[PDB]
């Protein structure tokens, strides 16, 4: 079958921990923690994926918020992922299991859900792509 | 339930032409072409991705030649994309249609079909990527 990853609503879950991309009570602040959690169905853990029209880049949409994939500080190891009016462009990247989500101007680094703690409120990080399965997400469409 | 590209064969069809990637002749010789061609179920229509083990990266391996997808020299610009012994590691990347192809250590470059020429042997090239449907690849996974 052609395998396609359109545009649409997305849960994005850890591969490494089976918990999922998740913006704290989905608030619209800006740098409001995103973070894995276990999966519950909230608007705030579901994400907007569309091509932003430069090579290939795409952002990320909270559903619950309307706020994005974005940054608390510059883009390190480290750094926490939060949600922002202002959007970090990303790649998503075929990995063995699922997709690695890197920063498409800062590519080293991706989306690494920290030391693959499944604890609820685990801080998501930009961080050095080592392909571990912390860095990568299953995208599951709906 | 969740969307993802495993590790198989696949037919890769050009999102522009509607053309696929094909191996001239199915040939194993080192530099052996590779272009774009109307479907026709042959194995030199066929590849198989797989995971190096380093990073995300990939190779994509002829099922008719046992080689590569590769290159006849330096990576710029119009170099053609060959079938090799040496594999080119590629990074493939989600786009507005399909999938781009990215040369994992020269990842400006893509896998470009010439032009956006539906014809028969059609060059396929590295290509700065300007994610142009010609550099896009529909990514259609064998059972």
């Amino acid at each position: 079958a052609p395998i396609s990853l359109p545009a649409g609503t997305y849960t994005l879950k850890n591969v490494s921990t089976g918990t999922v991309l998740d913006l704290w009570r989905g608030e619209a602040a800006e740098g409001t923690a995103i973070q894995g959690y276990k999966s519950h169905g909230g608007d705030n853990q579901k994400w907007r994926l569309k091509w932003t029209g430069k090579g290939n880049q795409v952002t990320l949409q909270n559903v619950k918020s309307g706020t994005y994939v974005g940054t608390a500080s510059n883009i390190q190891n480290s750094v926490n992922v939060v949600g922002s009016t202002t959007a970090v462009p990303l790649d998503i990247v075929a990995a063995d299991k699922g997709f690695a989500i890197e920063a498409a101007d800062h590519r080293l680094f991706v989306l690494d859900l920290k030391e693959s703690n499944p604890a609820n409120e685990t801080p998501v990080i930009y961080y050095n792509n080592n392909a571990t399965d912390n860095q990568k997400w299953k995208f599951i469409d709906e």
